[PDB]
């Protein structure tokens, strides 16, 4: 069906499409949608995947039509999966889009190579096609504060919409709920969702194919502490994927659906005076929408807060606003309402009291005790619980029936004096081997060993960034066993101290001894007065690396995307520049060209 038609039949004039993988763009597109009403308009949001964007040329059939795109960027400046189709259409079309009015707010991250490439492309492309831009491209940077970037952009978008179409601010800034509660006092267990995603009993009754809507419940066969310290916890997990038909290659990611901490869930129900065990269903008031429920329903509040809702990340400002109405104490309600301001003391207190203090929902309800919202409203405001991604640490050629994970457990004390715990890592940490099921699925990536086994590989991955390389080395050794010629295999690893967080020390030492690992160069950053990192070791090896590089070797960089990846790339620029005799700007082009040839791959996060 045509989305243009859908709009006509439902009285909508504004449509906001979201390109989203972890729900942020979606929630953004939703907030925009509910906003239409405050300016004499009717909006709806949509998943472009469910429609045909070629229908865009029919928008003029609706008076005052306005389309907005909230797009996030992924792997190498690529579109999220639900926008892939739209992308492909944008590239092969030359359709005349005169008369179409648009606005684009891109969700991206500066620490990545191709920053906000999706939004930039969509925005640049609609114009080339003939459409009319009504408001500047929004560049949301998640390395800074995406939320503020977004509210700053919205605050300027609406006025520009008002001006252009000749509409006005009703000022009816009141509150509206998307869903209505329905208690299920009389229900069977076979009818109640218990944390599974997609269809009911999908966890209990496992049938392929397994994906993000149908996760395969893998058994934890191994789960061992990797480091000797006790200040931190680094672990190696082995999830048994036998009988799942699931396939993967070293370089691919493994995603998992965690559960929130039991206690935190109880502290929540207890402070809200809510019987967490009540089964219920929240139903969408707009009987036209596909999204009938904010999460699988019916289901108990307990199940909802443990498996479907994010209760740990600092809430976005729109969530702090709606809650403000359930705070009786004047000064406590003052605080919460103000934090929604774009700037002034509102942005200040928001960034400081919420974000920097890393205050989760329970922390808020705690430091503003007069605040007492109903639990069902909260369930509609909170974001969905996302799966977490990990770089598979196994080679499917050695471990076809197992998927390995190397992770560091997140736990830190906040300025608010609280102890915060990462959701998936603590959860994975409590899974006992030899009972203990992890819901997971494999996501393909372009991170891959060279096509030819003889091509040399330069791997750089300190800390948990060593994960995909453990698989690479396993595979490379296995390739030598199959009696094939294997090029040089170098791993530039790093950690703080050799007697603390040296991950896989034995396994890596054995590999080098067996000859599979051509070289093992490790940088201990805290064993001497000053810092010693991987980019230092790369510098010292300037000669051999230039040789391998000019020879056609493949470079791989995995781990921290904030500083490490950037410093390592600057070191590689310096190598090419100093030894290629060319200029630094030329070295930069050189390294960028390698990325496009598939010979300089990145697997970084933060
Ligand atoms: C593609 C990809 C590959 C990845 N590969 C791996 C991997 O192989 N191994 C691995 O360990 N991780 C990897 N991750 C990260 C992983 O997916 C999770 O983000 C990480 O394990 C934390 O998840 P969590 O649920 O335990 O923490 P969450 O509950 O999600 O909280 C995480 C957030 O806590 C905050 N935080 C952490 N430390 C502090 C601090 N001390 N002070 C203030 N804030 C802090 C940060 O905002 C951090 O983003 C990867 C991520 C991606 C996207
Ligand atoms: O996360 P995780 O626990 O996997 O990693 P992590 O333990 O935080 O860091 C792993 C290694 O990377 C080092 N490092 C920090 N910043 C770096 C940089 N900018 N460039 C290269 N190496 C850097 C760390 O040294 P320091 O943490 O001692 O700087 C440590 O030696
Ligand atoms: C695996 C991965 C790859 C990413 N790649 C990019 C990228 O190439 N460019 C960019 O600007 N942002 C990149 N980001 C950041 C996201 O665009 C940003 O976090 C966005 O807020 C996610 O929105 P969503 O929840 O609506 O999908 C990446 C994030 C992840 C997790």
């Amino acid at each position: 069906s045509s989305f243009v038609e859908k709009m006509k039949k439902t009285g909508r004039n504004i449509i906001v499409f979201y390109g989203s993988q972890t729900g942020t763009a979606e929630e953004f597109a939703n907030r925009l949608s509910k906003d239409a009403h405050r300016y004499g308009m009717r909006g709806m949001s949509a998943d472009p995947e469910e429609y045909d964007l070629a229908d865009l040329s029919s928008l003029p059939e609706i008076d005052n039509a306005l389309v907005v795109f909230c797009m996030a960027t992924y792997g190498e400046g690529d579109p999220t999966d639900n926008a892939q189709d739209f992308y492909d259409w944008l590239q092969e079309t030359d359709v005349d889009l005169s008369g179409v009015k648009f606005a684009v707010f891109g969700l991206g991250n500066k620490t990545y190579e191709h920053f906000n490439a999706m939004g930039k492309y969509v925005d640049k492309r609609l114009e080339q096609l003939g459409a009319q831009r009504i408001f500047e491209l929004g560049l949301g940077d998640d390395d800074g504060n995406l939320e503020e970037d977004f509210i700053t952009w919205r605050e300027q978008f609406w006025p520009a919409v008002c001006e252009h179409f000749g509409v006005e601010a009703t000022g009816e800034e009141s509150s509206i709920r998307q869903y209505e509660l329905v208690v299920h006092t009389d229900i069977d267990a076979a009818k109640v969702y218990m944390g599974e995603m997609g269809r009911l009993k999908s966890y209990e009754n496992q049938k392929p194919p397994f994906d993000a809507k149908n996760p395969f419940l893998a058994a934890v066969t191994t789960n061992r502490k990797l480091n000797q310290g006790t200040e931190r916890h680094l672990m190696h997990l082995e999830l048994d994927i036998s009988d799942s038909k699931i396939r993967y290659e070293s370089g691919d990611h493994v995603a998992v659906y965690p559960a929130n901490d039991s206690a935190l869930v109880n502290q929540l129900g207890k402070i809200l005076g809510a019987d967490l065990d009540v089964v219920m269903s929240l139903n969408n008031l707009d009987e036209e929408s596909n999204k009938k429920h904010p999460f699988p329903c019916p289901t108990s509040y307990r199940t909802a807060l443990t498996y479907y809702l994010d209760i740990t990340n600092p809430p976005r400002t729109n969530v702090l606003y709606e809650l403000a109405q359930y705070a009786s104490e004047p000064s406590e309600q003052e605080l919460l309402r103000k934090m929604a301001s774009s700037s002034g003391e509102g942005k200040e207190l928001y960034l400081s009291w919420v974000v920097e203090a890393r205050r989760h929902i329970l922390a808020i309800l705690q430091d503003c005790p007069s605040l007492r919202p109903p639990i069902d409203h909260l369930c509609e405001l909170l974001p969905r619980l996302q799966a977490r991604y990990y770089s598979i640490a196994s080679s499917s050629k050695v471990h076809p029936n197992s998927v390995h994970i190397c992770a560091v457990v997140v736990e830190y004390e906040t300025k608010a004096g609280r102890i915060n715990k990462g959701v998936a890592t603590n959860w994975l940490r409590a899974k006992e081997p030899a009972r203990a099921l992890v819901p997971m699925f494999v996501r393909k990536s372009q991170f891959r060993l060279p096509f030819k086994a003889t091509t040399p590989v330069i791997m750089v991955g300190p800390g948990t960034g060593v994960a995909p390389f453990i698989g690479f080395i396993q595979e490379r050794a296995w390739l030598r066993q199959q009696g094939k010629e294997v090029g040089e295999t170098l791993l530039y690893y790093g950690c703080r101290r050799s007697d603390e967080d040296y991950l896989y020390r034995e396994e890596l030492a054995q590999f080098h001894r067996d000859g599979a690992l051509t070289q093992l160069n490790v940088a201990f950053s805290r064993e001497q007065s000053h810092k010693v990192y991987v980019q230092h070791l790369l510098k010292q090896d300037r000669e051999h690396l230039w040789k391998l590089i000019e020879g056609g070797a493949h470079i791989y960089v995995c781990g921290d995307a904030r500083n490490m990846a950037r410093d390592v790339q600057n070191t590689f620029y310096d190598i090419v520049a100093e030894l290629g005799a060319m200029e630094h700007a030329q070295a930069v082009d050189y390294i960028k060209k390698l990325m496009t040839k598939g010979r300089y791959s990145l697997d970084v996060w933060s």
